[PDB]
């Protein structure tokens, strides 16, 4: 419909752990916006199974957030392997932004882009090789007029769709706070 090589592709994974070496992604959420960034569509939400020697290597922060958030249970109950969350996924990307032009977006990004490239090659192939990163513009706004900062604030429940829907808000709080176009 919209379908734009200026659309951009917003991810957020959550993970057993912070290395992509040992740990694996066990959630993964997935948003087109506009070049504007208006939400044009919203992509599969996918926990991913994992075993339980695998959930066994999450340390006590790890553990306690993603059992609160009801994750670890969806985790656990979870048909959907890596392979089928990168299908499902493509196959949503691919009705809105074309292979190999958006940067990967969201805050600290790298971090998603490690684990795509261990675990998930064949989507971190999809994106442009460029990152656009929200906390970017988070560090320098906080070295240059630190008091914007305090007029917005985040939920942080770690639910990987909440917390993109949350990088895209404050990504368009800063166009409005930071920017001047
Ligand atoms: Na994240």
């Amino acid at each position: 419909m919209s379908f734009s090589d200026q659309n951009l592709i917003w991810i957020d994974l959550e993970m057993t752990g912070l290395d992509p070496e040992m740990h694996k992604i066990i959630e993964m959420a997935t948003i087109v916006t506009d070049s504007e960034l208006n939400i044009l569509a919203e992509g599969p939400v996918i926990a991913i199974h994992q075993p339980e020697s695998e959930l066994a290597k999450m340390d006590e922060w790890c553990t306690t957030t993603h059992t609160a958030s009801g994750l670890v249970a969806r985790v656990r109950q979870s048909q959907v392997s890596e392979e089928e969350a990168i299908d499902q996924t493509l196959a949503f990307l691919k009705q809105w932004v074309p292979e190999g032009k958006s940067p990967i977006c969201g805050n600290s990004i790298g971090q998603d882009r490690r684990f795509l490239y261990k675990h998930m090659p064949r989507l971190e192939a999809y994106f442009h090789y460029r990152y656009i990163d929200v906390s970017t513009i988070k560090e320098l706004t906080r070295r240059w007029q630190p008091e914007v900062l305090k007029e917005f604030s985040k939920t942080g429940s770690h639910l990987a769709l909440d917390d993109i829907r949350e990088s895209i808000a404050e990504l368009q709080f800063y166009r409005k706070a930071v920017f001047k176009i």
